[PDB]
């Protein structure tokens, strides 16, 4: 039974698979992210989307993985090995998390249409040798190209 | 921020609480029941219904704690030290998993309102005193045995 | 009781917590803000808006913690002990105040309605890499763009 | 900035000048009252009137010198001095604000107009000289010293 986490939102992990690493945010500027914005309604008694249904199962997963970096450290002795698992759960685990809370993320923020869409240009931008593309990658925003909110 | 997981759902972490931590079927016996039913919705590309979109989650988030357990393996030359990483997530990280599957594969076969009955009506039964106890724990069935 | 000072404007403590805390202007610079601009309103017998209500009770509850700096630098004689309150007050106690003024002298300027998108999006712009996002740093302006023989 | 707290209100300075210093409660029964009263619209998500708006910003500043009375016990090493800027903050600090919560919890309860007529008509009471001077002063109240009722 292979699961791909996106399929059900009309995304692939191949089509997520091009955006480079450096391209998510920490996972704690995520989890900011998602505080600031949803938490009145991720924490509310409701679906409200599957996006919402997504990242409150995605925020639960890392906090447990939060508990066993916390508990490999009072309870194993060998300080080479106290380090080296906390850095796969950082980087590697993290790196599957940030993806994931990136993606529902930004689908609540500019919609799901928006993004998919934005995963597609992004991905020819990216499978372009960089001698002959534009220099600067594709930009998803809420604000305007200059931002400068002005009013209304 | 809190996240209760069961809250859009109708429980909570008190309400399944009431359900001992032995009480819930091994990972590998609530998997096997997932994939033998629910396998096809489960890999559709659709939304079928907020337990679908929560055991896709719980399922990729164990599959990744099996692949945190094989790397253990591999990578650390202290026998040692892998033994209680790889102990405490087949136990104490599998414990809350294991919660979270019985509950969505629970809902999904026999319905999200009577898994919260069941819920209230297990607890009346551990909460009864030992003499006073029926023999036989309640148990989900889907059974009106037509004949 | 537990009161959130930004609760009945739409907005929360961490949505005013995420942006930087350096982000806010000094407590002078707001108190100038507010007397270039809103002086003749805050003094008036008006209630005006509620932005009003809640920002002349902050201009006096900064009052009186000038006071209090100015009273302890007459009357508490330990020098390592009046730099803990003094400091304290002009820096734990004014980034609370200042996050409040300018919270208020942003909404009667630019509307309530554009400073809570802004903090959203100046939030999210700042914890984007900075590859992939806008070079320029969200700001909040009134003066119109190229309006005349521009456009 | 010279703003007046109670302007907006109907009242001054110095109308709340009449009552005496020691006239108001403590700002313990103050902050009861608007907890048992009052509490479940202090922290509602709305505007409910000014006087709300301007209790919640008194309440969160009294919140903000509870915790400097608290920082100041931990973190100053001089009991000479810790001692001396605590008693400040809870009485002469206290003294303003809690004339400034009984004034506003005296309006939401009685209504604003009752609240400055009860000022006007104390002052009469505590101006005339103590020969001629009544022996109950006036009070704010919804039903008289002696209620019949038959249930």
């Amino acid at each position: 039974m292979d699961i791909d986490p996106y399929k059900e939102f009309g995304a692939t992990v191949e089509l997520l698979s091009f955006l480079p690493s450096d391209f998510f945010p920490s996972v704690r500027d995520l989890l900011d992210t998602a505080s600031a914005l949803y938490r009145e309604a991720l924490e509310s008694p409701e679906h409200c989307s599957p996006h919402h249904t997504a990242l409150r199962q995605a925020i639960l997963c890392w906090g447990e993985l939060m508990t066993l970096a916390t508990w490999v450290g009072v309870n194993l002795e060998d300080p080479a090995s106290r380090d080296l698992v906390v850095s796969y759960v950082n980087t590697n685990m993290g790196l599957k998390l940030r993806q994931l809370l990136w993606f529902h993320i930004s689908c609540l923020t500019f919609g799901r249409e928006t993004v998919i869409e934005y995963l597609v240009s992004f991905g020819v931008w990216i499978r372009t040798p960089p001698a002959y593309r534009p220099p600067n990658a594709p930009i998803l925003s809420t604000l305007p190209e200059t931002t400068v909110v002005r009013r209304r």
